[PDB]
């Protein structure tokens, strides 16, 4: 019985990794994620220049999930590039690098610089088109024209295999259009579904107040709230992008939740809110719990059930 | 002391009502909602002609909420119009009628016939622009040019105050744009936020199967999953639509959840999933719970706290 995978020219001990933004901002965070049982890690989305992000409180967690408006905060591209070039131990596990420039120009600027590092070291790009917390800069992937431009320019500037972090969609016509944009770009080898469900609002009944400070309390939702949305987007792109990989993200707290993502079509399974709450010990739990489900069902590998969710009649 | 209110030139005993589609399809259902302690009721969304709706199973509920792909099912407009014109006892509470034609022409045809009964009896139109479960017919309010065309034509054809059942949005630019489209129409006097969170996917781990039959298992989400999304939309439209009322729908299981909706800006509060699961006895519980929270905080009216959610700094 076995959780191993072999994809994008890398070997993964298991399908689990952090979700971008969780436990991956500093060198310390990145070492911790490397020392953990995860199959891979991804760095914090970065802009070209370092940034502070939004005023605190900007993240809060509850029994059913999390709300966040982290905004810009990252140590900057130079730092994440050096991590990938000089510091990351690739013998431990594969590394993905998330970028989220504020203009197509900014992204292209960065991906020009990442390419030689990608060629040399094997770092994998994840391009973030779905941040819901920068004011005056809505989720790029909700503007399909903008999306096609970003992907053109980045494919052209980078010229190597990469993936895209997508926002959730809620409408069958949007699934159809978005997968079709993506399928114009053969260098898009993976699609990560989903980023936070944007612009929710948590209100505390006792205080009568919002619980995060930026944007009058509005922020992206993670965790239990979003699992059926995440599974929908995972399967919707799995069905519509038969030449690409789908990475699942959203609502994973258990090996059962990972099992569902995998049934829906996920290759790698990312863990945001639950990892933020539980810490990196979650990875050993998720592995054991997923193996227990596989054992009970007689499944010996991931590809025996990946994408094999059953429909009714 | 008592939760009574006036809106839209009617009087309501409390802000609670069913959500359209729940406990409101048949004459029996409507009689049962009329007999309950809700402050109002809304009929099931209807098409000009009767329809059966989708294959069963089409609704399933879980601890965290519900998924549904009910699709077309209603007794047809003639039935709901006759309920409004001849059977409803307006002495007990107000009635809303929900319409959901498949084209602008169908909606125009219905509202032309509803207009006289609205003039005579005061039945209130809730126009549904957000059904996530007709194949080929995506949520009208996710296409802003289509939404403007529907609201121009209905306003011209109806000529009396009405409301719109909105889908959730997730993007501040979308809130800005949708609210500005609504604000182009002075006859749109209330905005119901939200319809179900469209096209989620529930998967049963043991059976490895989706749980509803239509649309390969995809359906709209209700219940605990959607409360922060609902609150966000309620507040977003409450802030942007100062000359309209906002009706709250989504995730209400308790008087506390109702309190949050009303803090966010809700005038009426609609109950879907929770009502489907608990039945109409829920209304006495919701009233009792809301009165109790109000007491504990020293609020005597709903006006004292509606829209008074606090932000940080
Ligand atoms: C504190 C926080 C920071 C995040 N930062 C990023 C980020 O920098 N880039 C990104 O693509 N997504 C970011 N996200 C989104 C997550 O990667 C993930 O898509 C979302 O939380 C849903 O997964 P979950 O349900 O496991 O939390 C962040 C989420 C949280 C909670
Ligand atoms: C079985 C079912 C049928 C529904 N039918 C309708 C409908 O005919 N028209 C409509 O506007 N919304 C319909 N909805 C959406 C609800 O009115 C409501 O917007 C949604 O369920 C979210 O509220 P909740 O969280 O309380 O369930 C339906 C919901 C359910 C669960
Ligand atoms: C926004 C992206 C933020 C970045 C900060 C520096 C570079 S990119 C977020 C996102 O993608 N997902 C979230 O849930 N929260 C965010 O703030
Ligand atoms: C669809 C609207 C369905 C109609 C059937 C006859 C007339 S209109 C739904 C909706 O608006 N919200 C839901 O959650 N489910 C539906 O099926």
């Amino acid at each position: 019985m076995c959780l191993k995978l072999n994809l994008l020219d890398h070997v993964f001990a298991n399908p689990f990794m952090n979700a971008a933004g969780v436990l991956c901002s500093t060198e310390e965070d990145l070492r911790c994620m490397t020392a953990s049982s995860s199959g891979a890690l991804v760095s914090k989305s970065c802009t070209s220049a370092p940034r502070d992000g939004n005023p605190e409180p900007r993240y809060m967690a509850f029994p059913l999930g999390s709300i966040n408006s982290m905004g810009l905060p990252n140590l900057g591209f130079d730092f994440y590039l050096k991590y990938a070039s000089d510091l990351h131990d690739y013998s431990k596990k594969p590394l993905f690098l998330s970028i989220s420039g504020l203009s197509v120009e900014e992204n292209v600027a960065m991906v020009r610089r990442l390419a030689p590092v990608a060629q040399e070291k094997g770092v994998l790009l994840e391009l973030n088109l779905s941040c819901p917390n920068v004011p005056g800069k809505p989720q790029v992937a909700y503007d399909f024209e903008a999306m096609r431009t970003y992907l053109q320019q980045v494919s052209l500037a980078y010229g190597l295999p990469f993936g895209v972090k997508m926002p959730p969609y809620f409408d069958i016509a949007h699934f159809d259009t978005a997968a079709a944009v993506l399928n114009e770009f053969p260098l898009v080898k993976f699609v990560t579904c989903v980023n936070s469900v944007g612009n929710g609002l948590v209100i505390d009944a006792e205080s009568e107040s919002v619980v995060i400070k930026p944007k009058q309390g509005f922020g992206g939702l993670g965790g239990k709230y979003i699992l059926p949305t995440a599974l929908a987007n995972v399967n919707a792109f799995y069905r519509r992008c038969p030449d690409k990989l789908v990475f699942g993200c959203g609502g994973v707290y258990s090996g059962e939740d990972a099992f569902l993502h995998i049934l829906a079509g996920a290759s790698m399974v990312q863990v945001g809110t639950a990892l933020q709450e539980e810490g990196p010990g979650i990875f050993t739990r998720l592995e054991d719990e997923l193996l227990e489900i596989m054992a009970r069902k007689g499944y010996r590998t991931l590809e025996e059930f990946r994408g094999r969710v059953k429909t009714i009649e």
